[PDB]
């Protein structure tokens, strides 16, 4: 019953260049300043259509109808108002609400909100450093500008408005999210949408949705996630010899349950030993670690920083070391108890059981009115059921925008 | 309690022309007729090693060893002697009530007793007729024989002793499978061993009653003509250098064993082949509501039309036209799609079991299931307590003798 937004936040009110400010992304190069929330320690909403990550990306405009997917959805127009724009916040910081009644989702952010990008950017050995495309930059009043670390940004969707996906800003040399260092992540994200799917007679949970995309946040963060390139690719059709469907490694283990077997054991114990390997460096680097830079925080609270990430062993001298049994349990629960059917019964809801159940459409919600949606039930707020994600019974609450059949 | 057989037989029980009788499959071109026992109506068991089904796999040779799969079993004098036979009846027949012990392995196996092959073979439209895959000729005293219908035979398996499926003639040609008309289905299956996995990630053995289970459900399918297109398939690959192999699995086999692979199978698909079994017994009862002759049998047309409203749950009304009625239908086609899974009947038998296909098997081991102080109708293995003790193959390792491992 704890919040996860421990104030109440307005679009329209001021910025005050602290927890609601006008901040530009410094990847970014074209951009205009977006105004931005800060909800919780190192976690910003920008409440704008994402036009500003990406160069390529950086309009609205609905692709040709042959080179559409059928699973999209355009409408260049949402979120181009105040009202949405102050409905996209509110709806936002309750799914985060949401997420952190439940003892999983609590466990989910605070390792996001631990989950700070690792100080690996100077060429020294002995001297830490932050990434700078682990900032943002901030606008404050009075014309002086900041930079500020941050674990986590979400923004509106691009043009398709149901593409949610969790992205972040690369390195030259490392791969921070798969090095064990971690990146800030950007996740595109709608509250005001969900899609319909059959046992569409049932709406997914909004929240769920985004919990989804945090458990990728949080592999990224731990920088545990897997090669993109390792895929499994999926025929269910006895005629199509090239054509199917590719479903990455970390997509099976992210939803979890049943999909995640078609990963073989030795894979398992592959992506274990690596990360356990990459935290050995972590410490390493920690306990090589003489000066710091860019900052006044002096250099044990930062190491402390992360120790406490990565449950990390401190000796009496000092000494970083890596934990067999701790580890262990650090990565079980980021990629065992972290998956999207994990959260199925705290949510207390009905979900797709598999990647293989696709959904079928989009419906428009609205889960800002409490006799819509509630922090403790979601859209089951009768009883403890599902009948509030049933498109036909509680059709008032689901607009059917689009069919992908 | 009451058993599903209720007598006792003896592989060395003299024949007698009704329930022990040497017998031939017409469809089997070349085979010499064999000692089969009927231990229910409707069901046959030949409790040799299956050389006669299928004339190209009738020896038990096995193949050169270059040419083996991990996943096979090879011994060619299993089932040779008099006593294994016998052992191998009893076991079989044990395995049948430990079945029939539970509320729905009963409900399983009255559906296999019902689930009569439809008489649709006949050249005329209006003329019930018997088609020829759904019986066997039974020899009598002079060396002529009698044909004589069934829904159900056990044999023992041809050259891969673990081999275990369940099959039936005019595959290749026929429909009869998916139709809704069901044939007569020839299972594969031993009694004298089982496989090993580990719990979800050999120590555990699955009880040789979720095999024969299993088996019996693909009988049932097959029986009642809903059986899945067996090139609906779920297939999965990576690169071609990785080490893992890529799978395949049937989407019959995936409603089968049930639970979490069932799943895998979209919404669509399940519609579709509800929808298709359910045109198919429109057409049943049209066939039925146009049937004005029977031929080949004393047996009048009226009671012949009884048996198949009675198989498919068909409504009758007043003027004593046939047809479906939906509801009727669609908790047919649930009890037969949905209820009966290899996963339904874990907790019916309180076993441990695999949770999934994925979760592959480990080894094959001996087992010896007819002494009571192995393996009883009530608890299988797990004779100490309301646990899988029983099932564990350390604990209990004078119960399972490991053959072969698949790693
Ligand atoms: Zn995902
Ligand atoms: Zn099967």
């Amino acid at each position: 019953s704890m919040p996860f937004v421990n104030k109440q936040f307005n679009y329209r009110d001021p910025v005050n260049g602290v927890d609601i400010a006008y901040i530009k992304i410094p990847n970014a190069g074209q951009m205009q300043p977006v105004k931005a929330f800060k909800i919780h320690e190192g976690v910003w909403v920008i409440p704008e259509r994402d036009t500003f990550t990406n160069p390529e990306e950086g309009d609205l405009n609905p692709p040709p109808e042959a080179k559409q997917v059928p699973v999209s959805y355009y409408d260049s127009t949402y979120l181009s108002t105040d009202n949405e724009k102050d409905n996209y916040l509110k709806g936002v910081i309750k799914l985060f609400d949401r997420i952190y009644s439940t003892g999983l989702g609590r466990m989910l952010l605070s390792f996001i909100v631990k989950g700070i990008p690792f100080w690996g950017g100077s060429t020294i050995d002995t001297e830490l450093k932050v990434i700078d495309t682990n900032c943002i930059n901030v606008i404050e009043p009075g014309g002086s500008y900041r930079s500020e670390e941050l674990n986590l940004v979400i923004t509106g969707p691009s043009a398709d408005i149901i593409q949610f996906e969790c992205k972040s800003f690369g390195h030259d040399v490392f791969n921070l999210t798969r090095n064990g260092y971690g990146s800030t992540q950007y996740i595109r994200f709608s509250p005001d949408f969900t899609f319909g799917f059959e046992e569409g007679t049932f709406a997914t949970d909004p929240a769920v949705t985004l919990a989804h995309q945090l458990i990728h946040a949080a592999h990224r963060l731990y920088g545990i996630a897997i090669n993109p390139n390792r895929v499994l690719k999926v025929k269910t059709n006895a005629y199509y010899e090239m054509s199917g469907l590719e479903v990455s490694f970390e997509e099976l283990r992210t939803f979890g349950g049943n999909d995640t077997n078609f990963i073989d054991s030795l894979w398992q114990k592959k992506f274990s030993r690596d990360a356990y390997d990459n935290l050995q460096n972590i410490a390493r680097i920690l306990n090589e670690a003489k000066t710091i830079v860019g900052t006044t925080t002096p250099l044990q609270y930062m190491k402390n920083i992360f120790i406490r990430k990565y449950f990390l062993s401190e000796d009496a001298s000092g000494k970083i070391s890596v934990n067999k049994a701790a580890f262990k349990e650090f990565y079980r629960v980021l990629t065992r108890g972290f998956t999207e059917l994990e959260f199925v019964n705290p949510f207390k809801v009905i979900n797709r059981k598999t990647f293989l159940n696709f959904d079928k459409a989009v419906f428009r919600i609205n889960i800002v009115p409490d006799e819509n949606y509630t922090i403790n039930e979601g859209f089951n707020l009768e009883g403890a059921n599902s009948n509030g994600q049933n498109t036909e019974i509680n059709s008032r609450n689901f607009t059917r925008l689009k069919n992908f059949t």
